[PDB]
């Protein structure tokens, strides 16, 4: 087909989010369970606050990212299955999404001999 562009004026509605990503965004392996953490993010004036999270987990490659609700700064997920994990953390607020922090590298279990004695 074809595209064009040339623009034309536009108005606003309902509020902004902060478009600032979650540092700080720490993970951890324990039991059987992924523990998640990162910090808060905070809109300024005008600005629409944090409310929850996005915890964005997909395998080393995966197809369609999935999305996981938390009202908190933290997350729990399953075991990495295998194909390193890219997890992105997104703060989403009364307006919707936000931004997603750098994705998270987990490497799958180790391949050790386990009872070592």
């Amino acid at each position: 087909g074809s595209s064009g562009s040339s623009g034309t004026v536009n108005v606003t509605t309902k509020k902004t989010p902060p478009s600032q990503p979650p540092g700080n965004v720490v993970w951890n392996a324990t039991d059987t369970k992924v523990l998640l953490n990162w910090e808060q993010v905070k809109a300024m004036e005008n600005e629409s606050e944090v409310t929850g999270y996005k915890v964005f987990y997909r395998t080393s490659s995966q197809n369609n990212v999935q999305v996981l609700n938390t009202n908190k700064t933290s997350a729990e997920l399953v075991l990495p299955i295998k194909e390193d994990y890219i997890i992105e953390v997104k703060a989403t607020t009364d307006g919707g999404d936000g931004t997603s922090s750098e994705q998270i590298r987990i490497p799958r279990i180790t391949s050790s001999g386990p009872s070592s004695g």
